[PDB]
C-alpha cells in the first residue's frame, strides 16, 4: 500500500502516468477505439490481447510487466439511466477489485463515460463519485487523468472537499 494513500488529478495525457499501473476507458470488443482508449492502443497495444470483456468489468492484461487494466463503463447512448448508472459503478468496483490483487502501490484512472460514452451529458460528479465509492477502500495513490482545464479545477475542488 501507499503511506498516506491519496487522490490527485492531473490534466494530461495518462499515457504519459508516473503509476505503477493503468485503467483504460475501454470498449467490450478489445478495439483500439477513440480517446483515451486510442493512446493507451498506441502506448501499450500488446495489452489488446484477449481484452475483451463486458460492459461493467475489468480485465487486466500485462503488456511486459506494466498492467494495464481495461474498464468497460457503459455508452449511455445504449443504457438507460438507471441501468448506465448501475454499470457505471460496477466497472468501478472491478477497477478496485484488479487494483487490489495487483498490488500495486499506485493507479492512474481516467473518468469512466464522460466522453464519447456520455451520451451528451456531463457526467464528472457520476462518474468521479462512484470512482470514490470503488477506491476510497483501496490503499493505492489514485491519479485521476483528465483533459479539460474546467474538470481539473472541479475534481480538484471535490478531492480536497473530502480532506
Ligand atoms: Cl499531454
Ligand atoms: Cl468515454
Ligand atoms: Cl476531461
Amino acid at each position: 500500500g501507499a503511506m498516506a494513500p491519496s487522490y490527485r488529478v492531473k490534466r494530461m495525457d495518462i499515457a504519459k502516468n508516473d503509476e505503477e499501473c493503468v485503467v483504460n476507458a475501454a470498449n467490450p470488443r478489445g478495439l483500439p477505439g477513440d480517446g483515451v482508449c486510442k493512446a493507451v492502443y498506441k502506448k501499450w497495444p500488446e495489452s489488446f490481447k484477449n481484452s475483451a470483456t463486458p460492459v461493467g468489468t475489468a480485465k487486466t492484461v500485462m503488456c511486459g510487466t506494466y498492467p494495464v487494466i481495461h474498464a468497460v463503463g457503459p455508452n449511455f447512448s445504449n443504457y438507460t439511466e438507471s441501468e448506465g448508472d448501475r454499470e457505471l459503478a460496477a466497472a468501478y468496483r472491478e477497477v478496485a477489485k484488479e487494483v487490489t490483487r495487483l498490488g500495486v502501490n499506485s493507479v492512474a484512472i481516467p473518468l469512466l463515460s464522460t466522453g464519447v460514452y456520455s451520451g451528451g451529458k456531463d457526467r464528472l460528479t457520476q462518474s468521479l463519485n462512484h470512482l470514490f465509492t470503488a477506491m476510497d477502500s483501496t490503499d493505492a495513490d489514485v491519479v485521476i487523468y483528465c483533459r479539460d482545464k474546467e474538470w481539473e479545477k472541479k475534481i480538484s475542488e471535490a478531492i480536497q472537499m473530502r480532506t
